[PDB]
């Protein structure tokens, strides 16, 4: 067991309230806005098929050209209030907005650069505007931050130099005065998601992971914060050097998922993943016909998925440099939102429910020890497997929407038929189980 200044602090999950409101909320929205949205993926004539949040890389633009963007920041059609309606209605718990994504650009009038929404033509303290509006409607906000920054000359990629070092010193104060700045302008924040800290100069530098947690934790009582942040004092990232999580979360499963089989491991600490709708485009690009955008089912099986082995989900959206949203973007809220407020028992507030993985979709546990049934492939069969662990019984099942009762027979000692619904639902549906623990 190695000896470590800088490692794991929880032993296991969080368990007060506001570790609860994270857990609970399940699903939210990330919100990834800045100056990349104005050239939409395209610099100087040629369109880029990389995500358009990382042109200025694509494009090997040189900052001051990158952040002359800034004199077009105008964003006419941007309400907070409709953007907070659009969460609401999606069935969002909480959204995670990017405060200052890689290009250094900051949504609120930071007092630490001039590389801010304060010297646009617009003005406004977008990130305020939001935060008032989706706790207006009872949507918890969390704060990306990127530790990478192409606006300060001060950033390093590595040390290789006592220059190096000095740079990148006054680099972390910077960093954090940003982050106490966040943390007192909008004391409602409730998580800090770190990106841009594989680096080797942030593992170099574990002590300051650690010290922006706790700095972080002392001015937000109960506020989370992700695994990524996170460095121990031999620069192991998430995980420290005796395999404990770092911060309060898993944030690694980044537009990917654990097996459901193979990585179980992932139920004994709370972890979010996040998506992209198309492959891979965090911020606005103009043309998503270059890959594979996923339909409403494909985006609510990944959300169950994540939530019937104990993690939250959050799903992207790019706004567009106007301060609307595409109509891909609105289509993707409105049917997740119908699909949501129909089957969402099944999803806030559930969590593992400890069975072994059926070919039909996924099983839930909801906090009265109700197991639902998640149904995204329908068997020609008319019959969903149901194993059950050592000593539970299944005593009822029930279509979730009508309340009608569905046969379940015994086919072995630990294992049932439950017959899909007489009429078919055409959509992915929840059976909801009744079951039974022997003297769960
Ligand atoms: C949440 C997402 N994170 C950003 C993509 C991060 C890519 C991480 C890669 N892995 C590192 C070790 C680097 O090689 C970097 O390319 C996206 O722009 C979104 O903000």
């Amino acid at each position: 067991e190695i000896p470590l200044k800088y490692g794991a602090t929880n032993e296991g999950k969080r368990q007060d309230p506001a570790m609860q409101k994270f857990r609970d909320n399940r699903l939210g929205a990330f919100i990834h806005w800045g100056l990349y949205a104005i050239p939409g993926g395209e610099w100087n004539g040629k369109v880029y098929g990389g995500a358009a949040e990382w042109l200025k890389s694509w494009a090997k633009v040189p900052a001051d050209e990158w952040l002359k963007l800034m004199d077009q920041w105008n964003p006419t059609k941007f309400d907070a209030k409709k953007w907070a309606k659009m969460a609401k209605e999606m069935g969002t718990k909480y959204v995670k907005i990017t405060t200052k994504h890689h290009e250094g650009f900051c949504l609120w009038p930071s007092k630490y650069t001039k590389y801010t929404v304060a010297n646009t033509p617009y003005k406004r303290d977008i990130l305020g505007e939001l935060v008032k509006a989706y706790n207006d409607e009872g949507i918890d906000v969390h704060f990306y931050f990127s530790v990478m920054d192409w606006s300060n000359p001060d950033y390093r990629y590595d040390i290789k130099s006592k220059e190096d070092s000095i740079a990148f010193s006054r680099f972390l104060e910077f960093t954090d005065n940003q982050l106490k700045e966040l943390a007192t302008r909008y004391p409602t924040v409730k998580d800090f998601w770190f990106d841009g800290t594989w680096d080797a100069s942030v593992k170099k530098n574990g002590w300051w992971t650690a010290h922006a947690e706790q700095m972080l934790k002392e001015l937000v009582p109960g506020v989370a914060i992700n695994s990524r942040l996170r460095a121990d004092d031999k620069g192991k990232r998430h995980f420290d050097s005796n395999g404990r999580l770092m911060g309060d979360y898993e944030s690694g499963y980044e537009r990917r998922l654990p097996d459901p089989v193979k990585d179980l491991k992932v139920t004994q600490w709370d972890w979010e993943a996040c998506m992209t709708i198309p492959e891979n485009q965090w911020g606005y690009h103009k043309d998503w016909s270059l890959s594979y955008v996923k339909t409403p089912i494909e985006v609510i099986d990944r959300i169950v998925h994540a939530v019937s082995m104990g993690g939250n989900m959050v799903v992207n959206f790019g706004p567009q440099a106007d301060g609307d949203f595409r109509p891909e973007e609105k289509a993707m809220a409105t049917a997740i939102g119908k699909w949501m407020n129909r089957y969402g028992k099944a999803v806030y507030a559930c969590d593992y429910a400890g069975f072994e993985k059926q070919d039909w979709g996924y099983y839930t546990r909801g906090k009265n020890d109700e197991v639902y049934m998640v149904v995204f492939n329908q068997p020609y069969s008319e019959r969903l497997i149901v194993k059950t662990p050592k000593g539970i019984t299944v005593e009822k099942a029930t279509l979730l929407t009508t309340g009608e009762d569905i046969t379940v027979v015994e086919t072995t000692r630990n294992e049932y038929n439950v017959s899909v619904p007489k009429k078919n639902p055409g959509e992915p549906y929840v059976i909801q189980l009744k079951v039974r623990a022997a003297k769960y």
